């Protein structure tokens, strides 16, 4: 099938700058010919070949063009001119979750079921395509217009077969003893990104990488009184040690037990995107 004639830099009015990686840049731009509104990443060759980040960025735009669902950023077409490549991404108007954790502090029991169950709904979808995000992050779970989750950065997703360390905060302990990463990563994150959501902060907290490190192999964190009890029993079932022990892994049969936990009692796993999502605070 024909598909339309590659774009061009000129066809587009580039607006601020998004965001600012170590080996892209995110600017806004706006389609001329159809008035659109995209993110369009901005990678430099020199700077990819130099590093050596061709296979990180092979494996981005390889892993962004493998997804279809609406709890992603979708790629809608890349181009390149003589020193740069330019991916054209789906943008999130409302911009990260953590605007909103550090804006109306923490979640109420409502909100933080809703956005804990579209994860869920979107790593369920994933792992289904045997695909792992490896660093999911409140910085990378973004808002859209309907203040639906999109899930963004593949650069250092990773797609399994039959390295990479994250962000220190969501760094599952098997990943500081083994240096291996499988679904349980992404289990043990969204451990984390629940009790940012109640409690306002990330669990494992110290005054640098090192001591964050000692404190998740140790597993030294604590609940706040003030925690919903039911959260409390999931986040307690997913910030496990052992990794093949995580509610939502293969060993634990899978994402049927982490659906059926008692703290989504009430979600209707069926149709979250079609739902209306709760007004944050
Ligand atoms: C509230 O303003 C913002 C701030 C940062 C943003 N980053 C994206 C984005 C990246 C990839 N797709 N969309 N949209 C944004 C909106």
């Amino acid at each position: 099938p024909p598909q339309p004639r590659k774009k061009r830099p000129e066809d587009f009015k580039f607006g601020k700058i998004l965001g600012e990686g170590s080996f892209s840049t995110v600017v806004l731009a706006r389609e001329l010919a159809t008035s659109r509104e995209y993110a369009i990443k901005i990678l430099e060759k020199r700077h990819i070949i130099k590093e050596n980040k061709v296979p990180y960025v092979t494996r981005e735009r390889d892993v962004m063009s493998r997804l279809d669902h609406p709890f992603f950023v979708k790629l809608y077409f890349t181009f390149q001119d003589d020193e740069k490549l330019y991916f054209g991404l789906s943008y999130a108007k409302n911009g990260e979750l953590l605007k909103y954790i550090r804006k109306i502090g923490s979640f109420d029991e409502t909100c933080t079921r809703f956005y804990t169950a579209e994860i869920v709904s979107a790593l369920e979808y994933l792992h289904g395509k045997g695909i792992i995000h490896r660093d999911l992050k409140p910085e990378n779970i973004l808002l859209n217009e309907d203040m639906h989750i999109q899930i963004t950065d593949f650069g250092t997703a990773k797609v399994l077969s039959p390295s990479f360390v994250g962000t220190a905060q969501y760094v599952s302990p098997e990943l500081l003893t083994e240096k291996s990463a499988c679904k349980s990563s992404d289990l043990w994150a969204l451990g984390c990104i629940i009790y940012q959501l109640v409690a306002g902060l990330p669990p494992f907290r110290a005054g640098n990488e090192y001591l964050i490190f000692q404190k998740i192999i140790k597993l030294e964190y604590d609940f706040p009184e003030k925690f919903f009890p039911k959260a409390r029993d999931l986040v307690e079932k997913l910030l496990v040690l052992d990794a093949t022990k995580r509610l939502g892994c293969e060993e634990m049969e899978g994402y049927g037990p982490l659906k059926a936990h008692p703290f989504f009692e009430s979600v209707t796993w069926e149709n979250l995107h079609q739902q209306t999502p709760p007004k944050l605070t």
